[PDB]
């Protein structure tokens, strides 16, 4: 039988699902921990142990517990975000589709969500693995793992929440992978990570931690990298929160021990209601429970990391979004609306600044307005609109992101990256928010290739062609098919800096993608903030 | 006579000069102080006292005590700056050009030379002032000012040298003016001074100066002005420099008394062969004795008193060439060359842009690179040479020029700002210098009007056109004839912020010169400097 397949856990049986006029077998949620509930939230996951009979693997599992965003309600464009499952502390589950008939021994990639650390789900509509598997021939997985306070409380010292383990649930499912994936075609030593946004950073993370380096072979990032400055925070600031919240809940705090055990008798949307209370200024793209730079999932410093080589010299193939910074800025700055062009008065921009760099002092909110304020048109609201965009865009996830392909690549065996700016012919929001942050996902999973969802003839063709770059480079290392007439992807060397435009229009070569405002974001600025 | 004039110190005996196939008259070597020499070395003017008898005023004068410029002997493009006759402590004398008829009562114009205050003559070909004097019917003066050591040379507290002498030298003449332009056809209540470099710098410093404010009616400034960075230093840096030019000369240095008295037993050339050395730091654009800001010829700091209005309220014009910087780096710093186009390797612009900022910490350097730097392009050679070109040009000329233009406007009585771009046809100077510091000088005297000088047909249109907008604006307080089809300058307001540009194509008005580098340089840098 195809659909029954006995794991190192137990017997799993899933279910034949259809995909473009063919069939492909589907295992859903699958469980590979022990449910954190109880005395185990905060606690490190500790292996699924093993159950008698078959698990039913045809219904999408749970959702972790999360933040649920109603700005818009009832809204396509922000609601496929959202959790289409139940919510549950029971949620460490993962998803695999695989080709029928069987593979031998074939690709396997491993998808991780985003959403800022604090939400997510594997469960949504656009991460729907099957269009990829069946169409690339590769066996897919979605991961889970907890995401806000339930996922990444820290207290630094403490056993019972030490914190970063959200990001040892996900290196729990790629170990369960690691020992299981064969059972399914796949082939454990060809596993690539991917993710995106929150779970960019994540892939890259264990392409930083020593725990995680040996459970993946390659790595793709979309949109996120292991530095971003909202991707992790120090030890004491994470305790910081991690208190504050005990206070914003009247805990007694004398203790951790006290303290965590307060924060066990909570209902999960307790934490939930108040989790964005402990953030330490009004933010734009800020979240309160995300990794901690601890001295045991993160040896040491992320810099110093990626200066001494302290990572996985492997393959990695990365990018970013036109207009990463759009969508934060209609959720959070002043002047922003879904239903206007969003032109921006000097004054809001000002106030925009504040909110997208909450770190910077005095002197580096000039540097920052200086830098992305046209003086012959300072009152140009579109200017002003679009420069703030750029702003959030570069400081939180360009910027970043080329900052680490540069210190990878002069380590690693081969770095491939892209700039996708193709705003979908079908898009919800308006078009002042340009290639938003998540917008690429769609067309990385396939959906472009279901008639009923129309898009446009050079959309499916731009899918096909983005699924098989990833899914080449996933069994390979490289993007492309060498010796094979379609123009080639070329490596991003230290020296020329190349990389392409993913798009509807042949491939253009470019180099050095946002020097100029990436040179002020990861050198001059640090520098700047740095004097006091 | 006509030649024969009474002055209110004696009578002077001019000469009859030709100009244009025409004639005009022209009293040379005017004497308006007393000659300041051996005990005089160093301090205030004293009015000439009364002569007997006919002054021969019909040569040039001495010309005062400087640095003579050799680094390229004979070549024409720098000869033409150095003293043309004996130099001499003796040379506080004016020159003064009268239109022949003698007019009654009309407009008188009155040069200040420039030369960054350590240098320049009223007696060079470029400010000969028989054209302009004759083309626009004035009465053209120009005057002398101690240089150097000799002029500006600051032991605050003392009088025997207390600083700004060369200031007063200005003012002095500026007085005699008033006092005897009437019997030459003047009318003392309507003089223009004017003057380029430290000329400018010197015009603009009357305007603020109280005992200057009555000595004049309005104001031109040409690529200078009071608070340029160069044009200044406060008392304790300016006793410093006085010091260490007497260690240079192992002077008695324990009291001013001492101090002084050995420096006025040196030779002229003795002072001016170590005036270099007390310059703090390696440096371009900078010299060594400048005006001190004392607290009586300015009462107070320079930006303090532009903020009060503390100053004389009329009506300026005036005005920046597009390359200011390029001369000065041919002669201070690397990679520069007089017959080479000077491409710049990246590792002379860093060393360029330290030169320019002298007084720039580390974070300042950085913040002034990232500002001029193309990063898509880090090593074309032009880029960096006309990189290291405007941040010369902007942070000594235009942007402190701008700084002053923005405050004056809010006080005064009409504003007008140009921006002179014509590159002369029959220039002596490399392509790569553009149009140079100085070289709208020849087209303000009228020299294009000379055929042997080869200019264009075009270049006598536009000297004929500054000409005449200078004459008028001095006439009037308004460049322009107020019917003239033409094309009517506009006024520069602190809201609109318009100015035109000077070349031999037809008037263009822009808004706005160079804001988004002066912002920078006005604004934000030393913002930085005082944070850091
Ligand atoms: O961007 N949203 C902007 C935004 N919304 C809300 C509505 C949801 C309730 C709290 N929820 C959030 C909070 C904060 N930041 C959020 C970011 C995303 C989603 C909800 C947030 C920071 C301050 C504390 C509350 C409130 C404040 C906001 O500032
Ligand atoms: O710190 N050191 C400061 C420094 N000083 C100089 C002046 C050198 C000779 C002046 N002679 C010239 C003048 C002018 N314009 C010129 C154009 C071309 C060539 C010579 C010119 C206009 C004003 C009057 C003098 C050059 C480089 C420096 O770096
Ligand atoms: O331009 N600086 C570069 C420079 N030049 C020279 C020319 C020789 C005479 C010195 N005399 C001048 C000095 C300076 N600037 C000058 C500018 C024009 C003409 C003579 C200068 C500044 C530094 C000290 C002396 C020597 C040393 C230099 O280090
Ligand atoms: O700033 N504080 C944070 C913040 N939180 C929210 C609430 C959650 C909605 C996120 N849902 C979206 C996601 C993504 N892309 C989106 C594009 C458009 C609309 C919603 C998107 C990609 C990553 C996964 C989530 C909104 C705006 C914010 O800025
Ligand atoms: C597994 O669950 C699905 C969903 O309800 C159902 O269709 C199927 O019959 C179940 N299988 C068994 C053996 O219970
Ligand atoms: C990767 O490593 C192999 C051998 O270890 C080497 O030959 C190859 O050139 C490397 N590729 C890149 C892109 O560094
Ligand atoms: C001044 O005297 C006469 C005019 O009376 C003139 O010709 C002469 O050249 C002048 N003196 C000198 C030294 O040139
Ligand atoms: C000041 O100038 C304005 C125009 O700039 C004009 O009203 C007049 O010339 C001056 N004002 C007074 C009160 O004299
Ligand atoms: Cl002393």
């Amino acid at each position: 039988s195809e659909l029954l397949v006995n794991t190192k856990s137990g017997k799993v049986m899933g279910t034949r699902v259809p995909v473009l006029s063919s069939h492909i077998s589907a295992f859903l949620g699958i469980p590979f921990a022990e449910p954190p509930v109880g005395n185990m939230r905060f606690r490190r996951p500790e292996p699924k142990k093993p159950w008698s009979g078959v698990w039913n693997a045809s219904t999408y599992p749970n959702n972790c517990q999360q933040y649920v965003d109603e700005q818009f309600p009832g809204f396509s464009g922000s609601e496929m975000w959202n959790p289409n499952r139940e919510m549950s502390e029971d949620c460490l589950y993962l998803n695999i589709w695989v080709p029928s008939p069987r593979p031998k021994s074939t690709t396997v990639m491993v998808w991780i969500y985003g959403g800022g650390f604090y939400s997510g789900s594997s469960t949504l509509d656009v991460y729907n693995g099957k269009y990829l598997a069946y169409t690339e021939e590769v066996v897919l997985v979605s991961l889970s793992y907890r995401v806000g306070a339930f996922g990444f409380l820290a207290l630094h010292g403490s056993q019972e929440a030490p914190g970063n383990v959200g990001l040892l649930d996900q290196r729990m499912a790629l170990q369960w992978v690691h020992d299981n994936i064969q059972f399914f075609g796949g082939d454990p030593k060809t596993v690539t990570i991917f993710g995106e946004s929150a779970g960019g950073a994540s892939v890259g993370m264990h392409i930083l931690s020593p725990g995680s380096r040996d459970l993946f072979r390659r790595a793709i990032l979309q949109s996120g990298s292991p530095n971003c400055p909202w991707a992790s925070v120090s030890v004491a600031e994470g305790r910081r929160r991690a208190v504050e919240l005990g206070r914003n809940l009247n805990c007694n705090l004398n203790s951790d021990e006290e303290l965590i055990h307060c924060l066990r008798e909570k209902k999960p949307q307790e934490l939930i209601d108040v989790e964005w209370n402990v953030l330490p200024f009004d933010s734009i793209f800020r979240f309160s429970f995300v990794p901690v730079i601890d001295g045991e999932f993160f040896p040491t410093s992320l810099e110093s990391m990626l200066n001494s080589g302290n990572f996985k010299k492997t393959q990695i193939l990365l990018g970013v979004n036109k207009d990463e910074g759009s969508f934060f800025l209609l959720y959070g700055a002043p002047g922003f609306s879904k239903d206007s062009e969003s032109k921006i008065s000097r004054e809001d921009f000002m106030s925009g600044v504040k909110l997208s760099v909450p770190h910077a002092n005095d002197l580096g909110l000039d540097a920052v307005t200086l830098q992305y304020t046209d003086w012959m048109d300072d009152n140009n609201g579109i200017k002003n609109r679009d420069g703030l965009d750029d702003i959030v865009g570069d400081h939180n996830v360009i910027c970043p992101l080329m900052h680490f392909v540069n210190k990878y690549t002069k380590f690693g065996n081969g770095t491939y990256l892209y700039f996708f700016n193709h705003r979908a012919s079908n898009l919800v929001w308006p078009e002042w928010m340009g290639v938003i942050h998540g917008y690429e996902i769609e067309f990385v999973f396939g959906l472009p290739l279901v008639k009923e969802l129309n898009y446009t003839a050079e959309e499916e063709a731009l899918s096909r062609r983005i699924m098989h770059y990833w899914a080449t480079f996933a069994k390979t290392g490289n993007p492309n098919e060498p010796h094979s007439q379609e123009s080639k992807w070329p490596l991003f060397t230290t020296k020329e800096q190349k990389f392409i435009d993913l798009n509807t229009e042949p491939m253009k070569v470019h180099q050095r993608l946002r020097v100029q405002m990436c040179v002020f974001w990861n050198q001059f600025l640090p520098k700047l903030l740095n004097a006091t």
